[PDB]
């Protein structure tokens, strides 16, 4: 009857009846004509929610008909019932749901594969609601950059990572863990027959989720570019890029980002030599994807215009070329429309974003667990290629990743904390409201120098400490104000309580030491209650108990590897610690 | 050429006219018998001091000294004058010509006469004097100190000797209100018994004698009845109060409703207007009564632009001759500008009188508040013409705030914040004061982290240097120029501190010990956070850890201990540095 949380959320859906329940068997109709991919993951579905496949019809059994918009299948438009996904962009699809009868239609085989995956998400216990929607992104490339530092990935974090873009409908994996030697440190050099079967496994699993696996050379470290050097090392450049062609790799970035050799002129030779002669030779190879060594606003512009580095690559670089930039900074607040069409104009076309949030190796002791945040809602305009770089926490990494994938994909109504209550809600079932207010207090990342970005931490919460020292210092009652607060503080306790005792250890394991240090926090934000309480009851005891501990907690806290909360649960614990009430 | 000295306040016209000239061992003084007694006094006091005779007959040869006031009949200052007059000044105005041998100070009244002796005072230095023409008077009418704040209270000598330096700087007004004087409060209705009847005379005597009016400060709110016969037993009380300290010498009250449990406006502001009737107006040489109603900062006062009903009712109640007092916007603020002033003083249709929370750190005590008036909108006077601070328990380095506030409110329209403050360090501390510079610039920002802040932000020029370095790191920019240049402010702020521990007077180190200790602390973890930096930048994993260790210890030290100072700066820049990865730029 319902519909349940939908990410991304779809462009168009509406409720056309009551909805019915899917039979415990079913008939399959263009399973053969259909995307493979699609057709393995609808099979993967039902195989494990126990649907069975009806090997002959029956009017009485469900019915499931998919395929593409291409394939004359008229039992399809029959249960379309005039809604199609004909004139829809790529990777489109429609998805109609009505008496006993389900209608996937991609406008190509990635949207067949989206459709899919729709589905999956409408079905709750074999029920499922009655709706028509046609559905396509807002950007054509979306996903995620494994460019942190520290721990990398496992390989079954990168598996389990790249089903879940798929699930969510992100398109785009850029390989390049500064882990893996012929990434960087051996990029001229082949894979060896040793690495070969790790590699197909990603290359695999990302062609089966409609993922563009792309591998990313960072030849910086000592690419040369004179004479006869410069032509050995372009066409060892080219030697590399078919060795993994051969693999099945069809997507690629070089990176021009740590190299010292700050040429704009010959960066850009090598990127349009390289267009030239493989990838638009091979013909089936997507575009060029680059990062000049400017990638940020202040590195990139003075006073409106581009400095010396970014003219020249820009005047030089094929308009066929992917330039990704992160915004104005490196780790930064904003990407506002203004700054968009700023570098936009200058490189006179669609810019990448890579997107430095949830990434977190610049301030590992603090985990980022809020969703997208500060990105204009009309940057679709300037960009059309966007991905975020992520932790080293694969997991919880999830969290924004999710809300990154409704973002892109539908971008105009994309709404901060909508998003990041679904994300949560879709990943933690049970323990998404403990999960909450813990996450809550983590969400803002600050280095407390060049790199900050993120939704503040516990708004709410902050906004109500403000009105107790504003009312403590009028001389006003806060008496029921202290009683809620209490009541706050107690509920961090044991909501992370509750995290520590019930979270999956793939979960726990990554956050352990944050849910201690909030729980610390929130016996420090306590005793500082306490403090204030002894004050306005003129009781000296009671306060030089709740001030040593106060201050022990907060001192735990500051000494601690783990980060949390650092301007809302910490900050609270100073303020009160520096307020004496004695003065009014 | 003698050049003219630092002086405060900064008279309102000088002009220098020749190359100067020295005074001789021997003058002739001219005036003294008709001028003002307190000017004369103060005079003596400086040629006794720098070993200058008074000629006992005439001597062509001396150099002649003319003091009086316009008004009196002097024929030889009209002539030393040569046309400059204090004729047209306001109160406490004056004239000084230096020329030729001759130095004529012609008050405008016995204050102005008095105020050119503390001017003169201030031009000579080794017997040599400027020779300029000097018209000088205050921009504002009343200025001067509070002591209203809480803890340790100033003692009897701290007090004598602020008086003195208020004099010298011709702030006029210190508001008499201790904390822990009982007579003041907790015993406000009981006339000072015998024993502390020196004490208070020895107060009002040296107030007098420096041209401060001494006001006393009564808070009758703890216990003060208002209805019926006790209504009209303590409003009597008040009175006998009053007349007792009257008879002592005293001439200006304050009454203070602050922190009274009640907000009864009507009966506060009746109280006041009948205290003016029967002893301000009735003695005739009483000055304006002072008050401070219960919402006494703009947050509590007013609401979406209006007065909030106590404060309605005061207005409305009070008489238009009493001075009424506010913070400004907060009890402790970064700002009054022009229009928070505009706002209360229309509410009140009356100028209004400033209680400027600032050098005070009773609500901080961790930190010394060492920077100069700072805020205060230059054209404050067109609303407000009674202007006090309230300072710190520390009588000594409160001084550095309170002689910027001297300058502020004689000379207002030309306050310069950052050479105010250069001028008072440097005409308090002689041969320490670049040292004493760069201890307290780190020391003038106030901030408890909630509801009060105010001053001049700490090192700002070095928190510039700061931000500077970390763009550059974070840009992939050589940094080693301007790190070898931090190197050189971090040093430079530890030895200022050891010359200081080594030589302050105890008087004034006795108050900052602690602060220095910890600014040093701050200093050599700032050092070892750039040995961090350089250890990353030449990839050597063990120079780093050490140089880490050495941080983060002297941090803790500086976190843990009771003396806070430069938070924003010195101690941040720990805290940036230990959060700063370089090995990924
Ligand atoms: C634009 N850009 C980055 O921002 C980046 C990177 N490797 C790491 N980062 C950013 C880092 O994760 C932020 O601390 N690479 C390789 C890059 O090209
Ligand atoms: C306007 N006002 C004050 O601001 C004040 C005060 N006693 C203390 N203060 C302020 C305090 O020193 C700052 O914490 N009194 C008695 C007062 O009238």
């Amino acid at each position: 009857v319902l519909v349940p949380n939908l990410n991304p959320t779809p462009e168009n859906l509406e409720v056309v009846g009551d909805g019915f329940k899917i039979t415990s068997s079913i008939n399959l109709v263009g399973e053969e004509e259909a995307d493979e991919n699609a057709v393995n993951a609808l099979r993967e579905f039902l195989t494990a929610n126990n649907i069975e496949i009806n090997s002959e019809n029956d009017p009485n059994s469900t019915t499931l008909i998919i395929g593409e918009v291409d394939d004359d299948i008229p039992e399809l438009d029959e249960a379309l019932n005039g809604t199609t996904a004909e004139n829809l962009k790529e990777e489109g699809y429609a998805l109609v749901s009505n008496d006993g009868k389900i209608a996937i239609e991609g406008k190509d085989g990635d949207g067949t594969f989206y459709g899919v995956q729709t589905f999956k998400q409408l079905v709750k216990e074999s029920n499922i609601p009655e709706v028509n929607i046609t559905d396509y992104p807002t950007v054509s490339a979306r996903g995620i950059v494994e460019g942190f530092y520290g721990t990398p990935w496992t390989h079954q974090d990168r598996l389990d990572q790249i089903k879940f873009y798929g699930e969510n409908k992100l398109n785009t994996y850029i390989y390049a863990p500064k882990d893996d030697p012929y990434h960087r440190e051996k990029w001229r050099e082949p894979y060896p027959e040793s690495e070969m079967q790790r590699m197909q496994e990603l290359i695999n699993a990302s062609a089966e989720n409609k993922v563009d696996f792309v591998f990313g050379i960072s030849p910086g470290i000592d690419i040369r570019f004179d004479g006869d050097a410069g032509e050995e090392d372009f066409n060892h450049l080219i030697t590399k890029a078919e060795s993994l062609y051969d693999m099945g790799v069809r997507s690629f970035a070089i990176y021009w980002d740590d190299i010292q050799d700050k040429s704009a002129a010959k960066h850009a030779q090598v990127l349009n030599r390289f267009n030239e002669e493989f990838v638009k030779a091979k013909g089936d190879v997507k575009p060029l994807i680059t990062v000049p060594t400017e990638y940020d606003t202040g590195a990139m512009v003075s006073n409106g215009q581009p400095r010396a580095y970014t003219r020249i690559f820009a005047e030089t670089v094929d308009p066929s070329i992917e330039v990704m930039w992160t915004g104005p900074g490196v780790v930064t607040n904003e990407i506002p429309l203004s700054d968009a069409q700023l570098i936009s104009g200058i490189y006179n076309r669609n810019m990448a974003v890579w997107w430095n949030y949830p990434v977190t190796d610049y301030f590992k002791g603090k985990l980022a667990l809020g969703p997208m945040h500060g990105l204009d809602k009309g940057l679709n305009q300037y960009v059309d290629f966007f991905t975020v770089n992520p932790m080293e926490h694969a997991e919880l990494s999830k969290i924004s990743i999710h809300t990154a994938a409704d973002y892109s994909w539908n971008m105009d109504n994309y709404d901060y904390d909508k998003a990041w209550n679904r994300a949560i809600d879709m990943l933690y079932g049970d323990l998404a409201e403990d999960m909450k207010v813990f996450a809550n207090h983590s969400t803002r990342m600050d280095n407390k120098t060049w790199a900050k970005s993120g939704r503040e931490d516990a708004p709410e919460l902050r906004a109500k400490m403000d009105e107790l020292w504003n009312k403590l210092s009028s001389k006003e009652d806060a008496s029921a104000l202290i009683e809620e607060l209490y009541g706050e503080f107690a509920r961090m306790e044991e909501a992370c309580n509750n995290l520590k005792a019930n979270l999956p250890e793939v979960a726990l394991e990554e956050c352990s030491r944050q849910l201690d240090e909030l729980i610390t926090l929130a016996q420090g934000d306590k005793a500082s209650l306490d403090m204030i309480v002894a004050q306005l009851n003129e009781d000296t005891e009671a306060y030089e108990s709740a001030k040593e501990i106060a201050q022990n907690k907060l001192n735990t806290a500051l000494s601690s590897f783990a980060v949390i909360s650092e301007k809302v649960a910490q900050s609270f614990i100073q303020e009160a610690l520096s307020f004496d009430l004695t003065l009014i």
